[PDB]
């Protein structure tokens, strides 16, 4: 119904209202503080060397905003043989891509490689999604017959039959969320160093499909081997997998 | 099956390998130029002011650095007014997150923030799921009557329904695509000043959810009309619902 729709479109823009008031009233004094500490230590610098002209030292910082735009840390000097288009380096950003996550720490910068990236997305993205849809049906498949074998009327007191089904599902979702995101966040907390919180938000965002690029699995190079790029975007495969087939039963239940 | 499951999957592996290597060849002399750049920049701003020691020099890239990955503007001094986290821009943020987007020009810093942050998209991604399917399906199903009834109104005799259909819901397609792309990429050419290229990079990443970062409706602090990060979310909306309906209406056709 046309009423129920708008209903649903009134709830949600109310909803990006009250995240809106909210995350600016709980971010604005920290990009305050920011802007006053650089520009203090701007102030600072200049009076520290009479020698360095201010015209000069904005024209420094813009090719440093732009080198880092373009995507080259200024701040370390480059060898050229850590190319930050490596293969796996390629082969995570083509995965990527496919998969709709889109973290945009790298980027093509050739107008051509634009074109490309456009024609490969729009072709790989169907592909994808049916694989995913398949491995998820297959997963569905499997943990439909381990309910079927639970359901058995033994090993569990007879309380409530709905209950142990609930029960079931969320023992599923719950073993598959500790499999799949505790301790892949544990793992990439000890790897790159990084806080718990900072590991836990680096793995929700990844596999929610949102990319933000605040904090990527390959940076700040720390010698990443042993095909580091190929294995995490298995691991992201298998994740998406599993949520999909979660989601898929969740729709069986639900119809 | 199971087997051409398989099938697909090294498909897809054998997808990503080509598109890995065809990005890394395009993507190569970009960064090797960029990197030979900025050290050659470095070297001459070093031989102009010999005041100014190496070390320090690095020590100021680190800070202007640190200060984008903070999010202000580094070049020039900030004003204490542009607040970044204003209004429009969290409208257009909590937008983004919901919708699965994930620009990244903008993320939550403060832990509290990032808290937040996380339940939100996590509360909203299936309320604005559960909307735009809700779309997707009524514009569906007039497009479904309306193509039916234009169907068995003008083209009626000595032909094949099914590629009369066809050739309408390509029509439709095409036209709705040149309305949806082709427009917003003048108006952002307009308003933004991009390169139709860029725009049309743009629209193609915008509606895709891919949501890159490297160009975004509102930056680099140019000045934008009254709310109009909410306008643009808005044509986001639009246009992902106008395509989630068309799709719906290809997979009614293929079943
Ligand atoms: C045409 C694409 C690429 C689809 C469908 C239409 C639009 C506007 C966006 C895309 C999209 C996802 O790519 C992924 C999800 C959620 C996946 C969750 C996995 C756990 C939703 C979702 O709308
Ligand atoms: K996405
Ligand atoms: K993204």
């Amino acid at each position: 119904k046309w009423k129920t729709v708008l209903a649903i479109f009134l709830l949600v823009v109310l909803y990006l209202i009250i995240g809106a008031t909210v995350f600016k009233a709980l971010e604005q004094p920290e990009e305050g503080l920011q802007k006053y500490r650089i520009i203090q230590e701007k102030i600072d610098f200049l009076s520290m060397h009479t020698c360095v002209q201010t015209s000069e030292l904005e024209d420094l910082v813009k090719q440093v905003v732009l080198a880092i735009r373009a995507g080259v840390n200024p701040s370390g000097h480059p060898s050229q043989e850590s190319s930050m288009w490596d293969l796996s380096s390629s082969f995570f950003f083509a995965g990527t891509v496919i998969t709709t996550i889109g973290f945009g720490n790298v980027s093509p910068h050739t107008e051509g490689g634009r074109i490309f990236c456009i024609i490969y997305a729009l072709l790989g993205i169907p592909l994808f999604g049916f694989l995913l849809a398949g491995v998820g049906d297959q997963l569905g498949t499997i943990f439909g017959k381990g309910i079927a074998k639970v359901e058995k009327m033994f090993v569990k007191w007879n309380v409530s039959q709905t209950k142990i089904r609930v029960t079931s599902t969320v023992l599923f979702i719950l073993f598959g969320c500790l499999l799949f995101v505790a301790l892949p966040a544990l793992i990439f907390q000890h790897i790159e160093g990084w806080s718990a919180l900072e590991s836990i938000y680096f793995v929700v965002i990844t596999l929610t499909t949102i990319g933000f690029g605040d904090f990527v699995a390959g940076g700040s190079e720390i010698e990443y081997l042993d095909y580091y790029k190929p294995i995490v975007w298995f691991w992201i495969l298998v994740g998406l997998a599993y949520f999909a087939a979660v989601l898929s039963m969740i729709g069986d239940w639900l119809r």
